């Protein structure tokens, strides 16, 4: 009934049209998008002989406990409205997951338009994204430790190199697919993209990428990506932004829900404009657990019992043995901590603690196993700066 | 110039008037407030022979790492406007801190109207409070595992007993002063206070305390306190609330910034309406560190170097030795991790990780000390449900 | 499990409390309400030995095709939230309907907070209520044909006598229960009730009852009831209202969705602020049809087939024979027009035409039966000015 | 002083400029508009030797009582602002009416920017247009009886054929001028036009034409035209729309003021966003009355007395004799029902009933004549889906 295939020249325009409709994109903005991602990354689902919908798979990485875990990002999931309510989206997602599994990519992440669909395939809330906003005139920091310099973003390796340093240090950050960088460098003809490095010459310590616009409400500077590796970069960031106060009414940036940059402001003038939880699917239990970093000082063996109604190789008992910041996973054990593959996603990312997952019914464990799992999976609240 | 004293019958009305003005309270609502807290808890500052302002000290406790640490809550800080800009508030706060110190209360917490003032006395951001909101018709949970029963709140020990169980389990929760409970039981003549226990008869598993009102925007049910000790209590909570959908447009509750209750909703329909960071002052470094709980499995000695420009006994080098969930603090060591008493507040509560505090310049450490501190102070993001 | 009873002194306070909670009434406003309606009119449902909820039944009349049909208004339906989601409301409604049936009252009407519940018991959309608003300075009518005179409303028979004239002429209008009049005469201590007769002395042609208030948005005059029996009363109404333009920014009134009063304005300055459809239950098919007025000039026999899963006496085939503005209903016939008791409600009131009910699947008929039903049930769009 | 002429190449640009100014059209959008309608349909008024303004006449039809009555739509009436307040618009309208009369077109319709002007020429409120809106997630219908299929609109006869079926059945619907269809097929470069047929293959039962966009408020799907000939088409319509809930926040459509589609929703979640009354001019009393359909079962002779201060042939006494769904109009009689040509417009369309027109002073009649007129002109509330 539903046939899953790679996109081809024969069907990429139809899919692009379906994507424009699904996401309410202005006429033809789908070409730029599809082109930025690459046709090779798009997948199509057919219903009978007609193109019903599709998505993009972004093979990349994600930083967990400071180790890069291969990760397949799912983007632009759309089913043409005439085919909706018929199981086409879940069929698509299941096929896609099977493909990711065959590629030995152990985890997959996406921003859901609707959670029910993705939970049917084993995705679960697993990390945060948060848009903060603040009035420019409330910043009141003039501590310009480091200079700022406008630089060109496109293919500039300095940005990749600073990014990958903050990424490796931030639990949940992407090892970005080229498309993510593409999106960041993309603006309306309307608008100018501004990019600055923070630091003395040839000693960059961070960067800021932003756009500015005038709206009905007033003027806004939207920071789409930033990096601050040190406190002098943080002071310099805020100073630079505070210095836009005569030209800009409000500034927004993406951070963690418990944002640390606001620690340096004189008052709590910043607010959360919006937030989202992205979801994660544990595609391969063994490989996902073995690829992740673990805290040093932890030596524990956790005996897990996992349910996975889609990918049979993940259904069963596994012993996770952690020592020296690394794990080894073997089959078997006593299954002292039981959960569905969904519970494991939230546990894995440290979004919620074992105790919190127990309380919300996503896992059952003995107190000893609860303690071992708390020690193993403890970490900074997961987030990413990127949307896809 | 400024004289600090306990409030007395001779000056409590003047202070009450100053408090009404400061906090924009309706005429005479200060009497109820002062009465709920008790005159013995109010302090006054004089400028020459005139009452310049004052505050309330709430001696109580706070749960950190599952241990109750004695804590002095600071409430209703007000200086009559004619005495402002003259150092009266900082004088007041310093005197107050000195008194708390003389009582051997090791920490103090408050919600600041302005941060600059309290940071001058060594308070720092240290925990969160967050008001969530959600449309009632988006909850869509009907999983009534446990019944709900309306009960009377006032002096009902069932509430204290369920509260102290969630409190002990929640990093940052208050061991409430009687005034906190008073405030919760207090409503406008306008309004009715609703209180329900969640659970089978004589086996309570949680509770909900709320008010309802109709506004210009529509109807709202404001949850002021809740407890959920188990997943059946959580499902029952949401079911009960979902069942108000024909009568109530929006529901609000207070939780953590990374709220776990929303994990059980079908969609991300809940938003953060507002948030606040409360502040903490480490009044006694040794006693504060020795009173706190620590994670099990950690065995480490952290050599601290603390600056405190107000309370000289906290200025110096301390060795924090942690093992078996407990600490012992001795004087001396190599001061491998240096910080001001403000940095120590944020470190102590686990609001920010050592790495995050390093990056924002609140501490300097060797990588080994950073690791030891990360292991020692790791914990669930601190929050409280209460405002004062 | 659920026991249905008349309210008594033993349970009316508990019910009143439940009603305050359900409808978000200010503390104690339920006493005035319960008192205005009368305890004899309240009904209670018990779950085990506890009061679970209740409602009020308002025995009165409704004008259909110019004949008064006995009608039981259902008001204040509430189930305490702890008993919701357990079938208590539908049990209550079914018991209530059975009681109405035993009293030989053929129809029942209510304003639903949620339609699904009442449709389970055979109520259906059947009439309209609409709140119109207009800027006072856009009326621009100064055609004071008739004078206005302030008069006292309470127990003033002039109002009843003008009301019953417009009522008899308006398809859907209430023959009001005393409680409706009570509600109209009821205001906040805050506010003054204004009542004027329109007409020369001792020759009243209409009236206006209103309140005024100042809000955040500005000033508003809210017309809660009005009567205009002639065009001079209509011109006089608008002139009077236009004359409030220096004191009042906006005026609201309740009318039909296709309001005729706006026909006399110079421009389409009036808008619909809100609308509601009330619902009707055909309690007795024969008696409801025989009590209604029919258009003159119609001579037709309509052979109906009705389903009623609650009240078996309404389930079956009926011949409706109409002539000389009157009907006679007998059992049997060929059931050329089939519908559920819900379809019959909408058909009966003329909210939707047979063709419209066919198209939305509420009835199936032959073209001849469709024509006969169109001729029989044609009429002015049903509405009432009252809410209950 | 004012000379009336057909537009020509010599003056269509000036008029187009005047039209851009009058209607606040973006620079040059008047060319597309003028082109879509055709220069032959535009008329110009001159003041001395200068072009003062103009309009478009749309010769088409309108469905009344299921018969197509020739109708001249008046569009784009504009007088350059320097010529306003001098009688140029009324001169234009009078000339235009005289032309329509000379073409034997018996009725004319328009959407007024200001009523006073058109009433001076005998137009009166006569039908409704209403824009409804609803949150997509409140629809909650998944009853996909019939499939939907995207099809091309432009010159597709399937659309004309389904349209003319709903048109013939809907009292007030247009028999559309080509320009109406043109406008429907016209969108911004910004936007994509979506068109779907509802029904099994080769058995179409309805259709939907819409656009989608993202605004400041959120996302919206605007339905500009739809057809539903049967209940399966109605269920399919709502199902399709409900299936946009993850992508679209709000849906709007045009319907009647007493919309029947909302009868099928679970709750009254839809609201009226805006409404308008269009106006009608009875250009030829005899021909207008003879062209209209009448209800079957009515046999009556109504003796009218009409005033028309513009078109003398309509001023006088007429006998309308109705039988077998048809009329014959002869001159004379006793003028038992008197009205101005404006009253006759509202009577003719069934917007207001005779009783309602009597009450608002638009007609005087004996009770027998009131009854005969009620029987003759009864019908579904008039509306159209189109604006022009
Ligand atoms: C949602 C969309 C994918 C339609 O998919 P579909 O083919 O109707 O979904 P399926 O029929 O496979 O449904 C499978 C499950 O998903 C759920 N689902 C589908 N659409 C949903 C929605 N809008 N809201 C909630 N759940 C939804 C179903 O309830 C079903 O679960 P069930 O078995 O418990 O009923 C569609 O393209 C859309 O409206 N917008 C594009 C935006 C988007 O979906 N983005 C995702 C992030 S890229
Ligand atoms: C703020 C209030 C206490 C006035 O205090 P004050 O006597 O003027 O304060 P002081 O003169 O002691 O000032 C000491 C420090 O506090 C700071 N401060 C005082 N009021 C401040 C304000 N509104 N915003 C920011 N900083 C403020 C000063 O800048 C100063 O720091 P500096 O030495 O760097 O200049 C006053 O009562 C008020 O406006 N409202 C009551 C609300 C409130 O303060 N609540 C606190 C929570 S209970
Ligand atoms: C709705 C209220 C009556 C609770 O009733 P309840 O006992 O939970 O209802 P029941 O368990 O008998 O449910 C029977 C049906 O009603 C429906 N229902 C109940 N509450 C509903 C709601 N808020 N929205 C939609 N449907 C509802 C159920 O879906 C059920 O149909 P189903 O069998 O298809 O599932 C409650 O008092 C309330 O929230 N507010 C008072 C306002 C009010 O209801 N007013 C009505 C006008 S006076
Ligand atoms: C209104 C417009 C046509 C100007 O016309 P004009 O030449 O000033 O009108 P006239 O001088 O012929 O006036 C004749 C009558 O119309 C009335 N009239 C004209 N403009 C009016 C307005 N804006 N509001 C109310 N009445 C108006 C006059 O009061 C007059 O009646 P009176 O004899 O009782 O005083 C002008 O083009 C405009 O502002 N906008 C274009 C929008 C539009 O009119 N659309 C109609 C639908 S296409």
């Amino acid at each position: 009934r539903f046939k899953y295939t790679k996109a081809s020249q024969e069907n990429i325009q139809q899919l692009g049209n379906i994507l424009e409709q699904c996401f309410v994109m202005s006429f033809g903005d789908s070409e730029i998008y599809v082109k930025g991602i690459g046709l090779e990354n798009f997948r199509v689902i057919y219903r009978e002989q007609k193109v019903a919908g599709g998505l993009a798979i972004l093979p990349m990485g994600q930083w967990w406990g400071g180790q890069r875990v291969p990760m397949a990002g799912i983007a632009a999931v759309g089913i043409a409205p005439e085919y909706r309510g018929d199981g086409a989206a879940i069929a698509l997602i299941q096929h896609t997951l099977q493909e990711i599994s065959e590629q030995d990519i152990p985890i997959s992440v996406l921003y859901p338009a609707t959670q029910r669909l993705y939970r049917k395939a084993g995705y679960e809330q697993a990390g945060s994204s948060c848009v903060w906003e603040i009035p420019t005139d409330s910043i009141q920091i003039q501590h310009a430790s480091l200079p700022l310099e406008p630089v060109v973003l496109k293919n500039n390796p300095i940005f990749h190199e600073l990014y990958q340093q903050q990424a490796q240090l931030t639990h949940g950050y992407l090892d970005r697919h080229p498309a993510i960088w593409q999106g960041l460098n993309r603006t309306l003809d309307t608008e100018t993209l501004y990019s600055y490095l923070i630091g003395d010459k040839d000693k960059p310590q961070g960067y800021i990428i932003f756009t500015q616009e005038r709206t009905r409400d007033g003027s806004i500077l939207r920071i789409r990506d930033w990096v601050t590796l040190s406190n002098p970069a943080v002071q310099s960031f805020w100073t630079f932004i505070a210095n836009h106060r005569s030209q800009i009414d409000k500034v927004t940036w993406k951070s963690s829900v418990i944002d640390a940059l606001t620690l340096l402001l004189p008052e709590q003038s910043a607010t959360i404009r919006s937030q989202d939880r992205w979801m994660l699917r544990i595609v391969n239990v063994c490989k996902a657990l073995e690829a992740r970093g673990y805290p040093l000082g932890v030596e524990a063996e956790l005996h897990l019992e996992v349910q996975d109604d889609l990918l049979a190789t993940n259904q069963g008992k596994f012993i996770l043995s952690v020592a020296n910041g690394k794990s080894e996973v073997t089959k078997g054990g006593k299954g002292e901590l039981q959960l569905d593959i969904k519970g494991l996603a939230s546990l894995y990312t440290s979004l919620f603690t074992p105790r919190q997952l127990q309380l919300t019914g996503k896992l059952q464990a003995t107190e000893t196993a609860l303690l071992k799992a708390t020690q193993i999976f403890a970490g900074e609240s997961p987030w990413m700066i990127d949307f896809f």
